[PDB]
């Protein structure tokens, strides 16, 4: 995939840009996703001028005279199966133009090939036509543009309007011209013929290439559209399309006039994200403003508060904030107006861009630098894009705009800076006004109206108000779900939280809180299409959690203007009260709204015994909604209190329905309570209150970012949830568009709890809150999976080798009440039964079993080396985790075991990767989230990290360690599938599996993933246990695995891609029948995981991030280790046990083998609890069987999947005395962009013949001509060296190991070293040791997750050595913003001339300094000499020359946990 | 130890057979057989008297500070059939090797090549 552009600066129409851009299409295979039969792609497109000329001679060979104004060209698809709709859609366009009086010059239609479409996309090939039309009535360009839009509305409704389907109007105007298809991007040329005519000359062209996630293709769907060519995906959609739907009712302009009541639905139905980003774009555009306003309009800067940026810019991104909500996400923009051509980034800086000028007046910009063959005799810029920055050029005066020099001549148009002063940020207001009780009884009272406990609310609230943080779980929650319970729970259980996985990538919160932006305005709302002071008028807030005192003052301000509206509703009323007090307060707001009041606020301090409350979820939505469907929800800003909010999860479902500000005084009452009676201890009020108010932000930070949103202004109103246990009707009627797959309790429900609940409250004088059971185990309630008796009978059967202990086991397992959605089904079969032994071996079935892995940095390793002992013995597959591996464990032993594993994570940490440890092994293993925390990663205590761990992690001891959220080099499924031929490409005997978190819609995600050459998916539940995670996190995210099971085998058969990759899933299985219920499903791998564990010692205690785990499981201290009681036996009769189950069960069944259910869903039925009277769980929907047609259910072909070879290949030939004597040998190459991974296979031989340090530096060298692909020299080992001489793509030393990598300019280079970009993003992802010498400026996220290696780059981007951990880093010149950010070990050395640096770095926990002992300076000194030495580079030279006096403009970066652990002392 | 390969891959088979011999022959790909060079395609080549080492004693068999000057004809190709009688023996000797003559360009030498 990818997009590009190239445009002329002086502004003259010509060919060699259509040239340039055809050649730029004709060499992207590479990235772009591979078919089988070579016949159908994605989608490709390409967007140029109009050749006035050719179709001037068109008419005239037609007949007509040619005018001398333009002529315009619109280009459609009709439907192509029928005759007569062809003929009412010209009917339609001909009586939609002529309305406006201009004159047609007729049709004509584009001759096309059609042998190079493969079959897929043919069926679905529309007819595709021109129509020239052209003005007679002589008016300006720019109105002959408006009317051709509004054209094109009128049309597009009036066709919508008479169910025609299949007709789309791709580009009319007299400026723009469209050529899409569906074909390859490399047959373009050869399927428009047009384009081939040397008369179509252009000043710009603008080219797509997209990467579809379905094998069933959609023309219309391919990129690019009218204004616009977007890459990426963007996350907020559904709160940016409420909101313009929000904003349809009071946009106006005299411009168009009483057609704008046409305009009113300005999003259609159907349409991608990037559609609405293009439409709204197209909208904003042709009202009147310019290019680049509404680029920074729609996506904007983030508003650092810093001193990096005048306060012109300042004012101008206040304003933008002010006007519009962004639109978060990855999104590398390249669009065009009729004047500018803008290419711009997003908030963050996630997909790349580069751009390149030539000396002859000519811009060419793409995703990777090596698209276009330019001399190097012509170059005269090379340069790149940060974060939130944007190069544009004019065509009517012909010039070129860069970052600043364009920001400024923004900044300069209106007077930002006195517009933005008409604001009222509160917080002098609440100081002035500040200038200007409840008893325990009745507290207590509330407290158990609502539910709450006593032991589950002090150990979720004292921990937040006692340091400012939240509590920390330490295993898998097996809590039954929100409907299956029989006692209260509030709504807030009922919406698990989303994330993304892999389309795109989380968001880091301790590193990237500067982007992230928690600003609330009310009485903001406004015409989109007017621009005047009077929009900056309005109220202010930084966060929208508010204390008693803040909503008095708020309350104060407003006054007279609000209208209070109640939420209770009577007790005794009939068995429909709920409902009429729904109606009564939507009526109510909906008149307080039209009564001019321009603020609602929901409050129901109203409670008493005699009338009960509605939970405050629900009304807040049913207002919401009817406020957005009665076109009133722009007026009024919605204010609302509460009496349960507690925790943060809650607060985000509240704000994330409709909300804007929430204010839960009862919590503040009982902690104003609490510190009555002395329990902080010396705390005041007011600390403690601030603390609070902190963790409630961080946590609502935190699930903000969990799925990639940086604004609160965006996701207020998104419904970016899912709720599992409600009926269709209920939330399909008073929630915003969500998923609900599976139907749950209505109305009658809730209001029964509610009412039964409030009974046991306030009916009787309860005197003291209850214990609770829901975190912990209590015998008052809340039932449990793992028990004590289960555990303890569990230990015994598999202590005593007894199967019939194990058996009544089961039955004590399977006999209690429903607490799953599987325990609601029944297997059936009207087979005849079969004798035990014709069932297959014992040993077939056990080598179906793994066991998921666990961090050595969690468990301590000998049970770690025990369970990998045991599964080594049996001979089925064991995992080594996330915290690397011993080395010394890659022998066997003399006993018959090995300390090995067969199973290696790839995390989004990369601890202990080498281009070694990838190599013992047999199944890699490329994690990207779990059961436990979806968008957390992994973590790991302070005090957990001993010595060895320090060893092993190359990490400081004793010192945190978090890793980051977000896989660094996984921003969308390109690097996804890019990643996996990294990895395929270092091992030549593995298969690439991925690991999955089940949700709502994952079956797009699972057909990508099929088609990025995976072989093993891995669906992993919520019960899923971990070392360390938030509460929040373990108990209110993901979803049941049976349901991400059945969607994504579902989504796999119906693609016909089942048979080339397999299913595995996981997480809380411990019987037989889960088992045989599993591979019913789809599954065919089992992992069987915290069961083995508890087989082993563990009896759930729940203090593993202690350190202090009784029984020496979880635990990394002397003292406890030695009481490890575990041994291989247990586990071998573990697996035994379940083989003989499962067995048991199929020979009942009536079949003789496993192979012979896999796939089958027509053996299951439902059974429903009559006494519970709920409404009954439609588990339908998750037996639907597909039939599979030809193709097994389960069938896989045999070893892994192939994949095309790179010029690795051609070495390994060439290089073959290497490999038979070890000699030195000297190679020469042209290496073109399209190559990927240079030099990883003889990095794998030489790793399988002399090991990682076998060979001295230098004992191979590779020189490289041209432009390398991405990942150059991906897990190098020591003895490697690569010289390349141009510039490299992206992702370039990643993985280094002892390896060396050389950049260059060539030796004809006109250019300047240290002014240009020579290499891409995320260099060197978590290298472990080796060089990187490179000339010129880096890209961003430069070095992160270093450790060991030693960099020298003169210049480089925002985030720079963020994570470092080891190793040291020379940068010259000047670096980007957030540098060194959470930086824990090693060293950097900057060199700054303007004194900048104080201002951009980060003060977390990093010292800038001056350079003091002459042992660091010499160190430096030898460094820049090997570096000068190596590149030759002028401007270290001239360093070197001066070094006496430059000595003093260097400052060092240090880490604040080295500053006396390292030998030499760093401050004299 | 360096990864220093300081072998020769082509070995000669000169008319003065000064270092030939059975080892010499197998630590190789390909040998070569001289005729004569453009230099002195007659009398063949000569040493001085003062050049020859111990060294170079001890590589060519032969006597210290003495002038040694290789015989012109081929004593064993007296005639084409001796021609491929040697190509025969070198060949047997040498299981892998591939052999090479060695000509000076001059009128007439397409009977010679087409022989060859
Ligand atoms: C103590 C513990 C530590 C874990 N550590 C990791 C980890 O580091 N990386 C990972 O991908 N999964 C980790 N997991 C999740 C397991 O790989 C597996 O997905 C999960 O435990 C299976 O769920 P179950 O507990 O029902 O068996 C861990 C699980 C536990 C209980
Ligand atoms: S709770 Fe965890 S620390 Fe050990 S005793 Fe059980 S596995």
């Amino acid at each position: 995939c990818g997009v590009g552009f190239i445009a002329a600066i002086d502004g003259k129409p010509r060919r060699s840009v259509v040239e340039k851009g055809i050649e730029a299409l004709k060499a992207v295979w590479h990235r772009g996703a591979v078919d089988a039969d070579g016949k159908t792609g994605d989608g490709a497109g390409i967007h140029v001028a109009v050749p006035q000329k050719f179709f001037k001679d068109h008419v005239k060979v037609i007949g007509h005279r040619a005018p001398d104004n333009k002529l315009a060209v619109g280009q459609v698809f009709l439907p192509r199966i029928s005759l007569d709709a062809q003929e009412a859609c010209r009917c339609i366009v001909e009586t939609e133009i002529l309305a406006f009086g201009y004159y047609i010059y007729g049709w004509r239609q584009v001759p096309i090939n059609v042998d190079i479409i493969g079959e897929k996309a043919n069926a679905t090939r529309p007819e595709i036509e021109q129509i020239i039309v052209g003005n007679n009535k002589g008016v300006s360009d720019e109105q002959f543009e408006l009317d051709l839009y509004i054209i094109r509305r009128r049309i597009e409704k009036a066709v919508k309007g008479e169910q025609i389907n299949d007709f789309y109007i791709c580009s009319l105007s007299a400026r723009s011209i469209i050529y899409k298809g569906m074909f390859l991007a490399e047959q373009l040329t050869t399927f428009y013929p047009d384009l081939l005519d040397e008369r179509f000359e252009s000043d710009f062209a603008i080219y797509h290439q997209r990467y579809s996630t379905n094998t069933f293709p959609t023309w219309p769907l391919a990129q690019p559209f009218r204004m616009l060519a977007h890459n990426g995906e963007i996350n907020t959609v559904k709160g940016n399309v409420n909101w313009m739907k929000a904003h349809e009712t009071r946009m106006e302009h005299p411009a168009f006039g009483t057609h704008m009541q046409d305009l009113k639905p300005v999003i259609g139905v159907g349409l991608s994200d990037s559609g609405s980003l293009d439409t709204v774009f197209e909208v904003m555009v042709r009202a009147g403003r310019t290019a680049p306003m509404v680029k920074m309009m729609l996506v904007p800067q983030a508003l650092t508060s810093s001193q990096t940026t005048p306060d012109n810019h300042k004012a101008l991104i206040q304003y933008c904030n002010s006007v519009m909500e962004p639109w978060d996400g990855p999104a590398a923009l390249a669009m065009t107006d009729g004047r500018w051509v803008v290419g711009g980034m997003d908030r963050n800086g996630l997909r790349p861009m580069r751009y390149t000028i030539t000396t002859d007046g000519l811009i060419i910009g793409g995703s990777e630098t090596g698209m276009v063959k330019i001399d190097e005799t012509q170059v005269i810029e090379k340069g790149r894009l940060g974060p939130g920055e944007m190069i544009a050029v004019d065509l009517q005066s012909g010039k070129l705009y860069r970052d600043r020099e364009l920001k400024d001549h923004l900044a300069t148009l209106k007077p930002w800076d006195k517009w933005v002063q008409n604001t009222t940020h509160l917080d002098e207001l609440v100081k002035t006004a500040s200038l200007k009780d409840m008893d325990k009884a009745e507290l207590r009272r509330r407290q158990q109206a609502f539910g709450l406990t006593m032991e589950d609310m002090e150990l979720i609230l004292h921990p937040m108000v006692e340091d400012g943080k939240e509590a920390i779980g330490s295993m898998g929650d097996d809590s039954p779900i929100a409907v299956l319970s029989d006692k209260y729970r509030g709504l807030h259980h009922f919406f698990r939280q989303n994330f993304s996985q892999v389309t795109n990538p989380p968001i880091d919160s301790l590193r990237e809180r500067r982007v992230m932006s928690l600003k609330t305005r009310l009485g903001n709302l406004g015409n989109i299409l007017d621009e005047d002071e009077t929009q900056t008028r309005l109220l202010q807030l930084e966060s929208p959690v508010l204390t008693t005192a803040e909503f008095r003052a708020m309350r104060d301000y407003m006054g007279d203007t609000a209208a209070e509206i109640d939420a209770t509703f009577p007790v005794d009323g009939g068995p429909e009260a709920l409902r009429d007090a729904l109606r009564r307060i939507r009526q109510e707001t909906e008149d307080a709204v039209r009564g001019g009041a321009t603020h609602v606020i929901l409050t129901d301090e109203a409670m008493g015994p005699a009338r009960a409350a509605i939970p405050a979820i629900l009304a807040t939505g049913a207002v919401h909604t009817h406020l957005i469907r009665s076109n009133l929800r722009t007026f009024t800003s919605l204010n609302v209190r509460t009496a349960e909010g507690l925790d943060t999860h809650y607060f985000a479902v509240l704000i994330g329905v409709g909300a804007t500000t929430v204010n839960a005084y009862l919590a503040q009452e009982a902690i104003a309570e609490r510190h009555r009676r002395g329990l902080f201890g010396s705390m005041p009020l007011e600390k403690g209150m601030a603390n609070y108010k902190k963790a409630i932000d961080d946590g609502l930070l935190k699930i903000m970012s969990k799925m990639g949103i940086s604004v609160i202004s965006s996701y207020r109103g998104g419904g970016n949830f899912e709720a599992i246990g409600l009926s269709r009707a209920l939330v399909a009627e008073h929630f915003p568009a969500m998923v609900s797959r599976i139907s749950g309790i209505g109305l009658n429900g809730i209001q029964k709890k509610v009412l039964e609940q409030h009974a046991t409250a306030y009916n009787e004088e309860v005197v003291a809150l209850p214990v609770g059971g829901f975190y912990r185990f209590r015998k008052s309630g809340d039932r449990h999976g793992w028990e004590g008796g289960v555990i303890h009978t569990l230990q015994q059967a598999v202590t005593n080798d007894s199967y019939t202990t194990f058996k009544k086991y089961s039955e004590q397992v399977n006999k209690r009440p429903p607490m799953q959605l599987r325990d609601l089904l029944e297997l059936r079969s009207t087979k005849a039964p079969v004798p035990v032994d014709e069932v297959e071996s014992i040993t077939a079935i056990r080598k179906r079993f793994i066991t998921p892995g666990m961090s050595m940095g969690a468990l301590s390793p000998e049970a770690h080396g025990t369970l990998n002992v045991a599964m080594n013995r049996i001979g089925a597959k064991s995992d080594s985790g996330e915290g690397g591996e011993d080395p010394a464990r890659f022998r066997p032993d003399k006993n018959g075991d090995n300390w090995n594993s067969a199973i290696k994570q790839v995390a989004s940490g990369r601890f202990g990767v080498t281009a070694e440890y990838l190599n013992q092994c047999r199944e890699l293993e490329i994690k990207v989230a779990q059961g436990a925390k979806p968008g957390e990663g992994g973590q790991l205590p302070g005090f957990k990290v001993t010595e060895m761990i320090a060893r092993l992690r190359h990490s400081t001891p004793g010192v945190m360690l978090i890793s980051p959220p977000p896989h660094h080099d996984i921003y969308s499924i390109e690097d996804l599938a890019q990643l996996i031929y990294d990895l395929k490409q270092i091992n030549p005997d593995a298969k690439v599996t991925v690991k999955l978190v089940s949700r709502s819609g994952i079956g797009t995600i699972a057909a990508g993933v099929a088609k990025a050459n995976a072989d093993i998916i891995l669906i992993s539940g919520n019960s899923g246990g971990t070392g360390a995670s938030p509460q929040t996190s373990i108990k209110f995210a993901g979803l049941p695995w049976e349901m991400g099971l059945s969607e994504v085998h579902q989504v796999l058969t119906l693609n016909r891609l089942r048979h080339r990759v397999r299913l595995r899933t996981d997480g809380g299985l411990k019987t037989g029948r889960d088992i045989v219920i599993a591979a019913m499903l789809g599954a065919e791998e089992f992992g069987i995981g915290t069961a083995s564990l508890i087989a082993m010692g563990c009896i759930m205690v729940r203090q593993c991030h202690s350190n202090t785990c009784p029984v020496g499981v979880c635990v990394q201290d002397d003292k406890l280790r030695q009481k490890f009681v575990g041994t291989p036996e247990k586990v071998v009769n573990l697996f035994t046990f379940l083989a003989e189950e499962v067995r048991e069960i199929l020979a009942g069944l009536g079949f003789r083998s496993l192979n012979e259910v896999i796939g089958r869903t027509d053996l299951l039925h439902q059974v429903s609890r009559g006494a519970e009277h709920l409404d009954d769980l439609d588990l339908n929907p998750r037996l639907a069987q597909v039939d599979p047609g030809e193709n097994a259910r389960y069938c896989t072909l045999q070893g892994r999947n192939e994949v095309p070879d790179t010029l690795d290949a051609r070495i390994v030939a060439d290089a073959r005395p290497l490999f038979e004597e070890g000699e030195k040998m000297q190679l020469a190459y042209n290496a073109r962009n399209t190559q990927r991974a240079i030099g990883t296979r003889l990095s794998s031989m030489v790793t399988r013949k002399f090991g990682m340090f076998g060979l001295q530096p230098g004992h191979i060298t590779i020189r490289l001509r041209g432009t390398a692909g991405q990942s150059l020299g991906a897990f190098a080992v020591q003895g490697i060296k690569l010289e390349v001489m141009g510039d490299a793509n992206d992702y370039v030393g990643k993985g280094l190991s002892g390896g060396t990598i050389v950049v260059r300019p060539t030796t004809s280079s006109p250019l300047e070293t240290n002014k240009n970009t020579i290499i891409g993003n995320t260099v060197l992802y978590g290298a472990t040791a080796g060089k990187l010498f490179a000339a010129g400026q880096a890209g961003e996220r430069f070095a992160v997750r270093n450790s060991g290696a030693t960099v020298v780059v003169e210049g480089c981007g925002s985030n720079g050595c963020e994570y470092m951990t080891g190793g040291t880093a020379v940068i010259l010149g000047r670096v980007g913003d957030n540098f060194a950010a959470g930086m824990t070990g090693g060293m950097a050395y900057v060199y700054d001339l303007d004194d900048s640096l104080p201002l951009y770095i980060n003060d977390e926990s990093v010292i800038f300094q001056r350079i003091e002992v002459g042992h660091y300076e010499s160190q430096l000194k030898h460094l820049i000499e090997e570096h000068v030495t190596e590149t030759q580079s002028r401007f270290a030279a001239e360093i070197l020359n001066d070094w006496a006096r430059e000595v003093t403009k260097f400052w060092q970066v240090v880490p604040k946990e080295m500053l006396n652990r390292l030998e030499v002392p760093v401050h004299l």
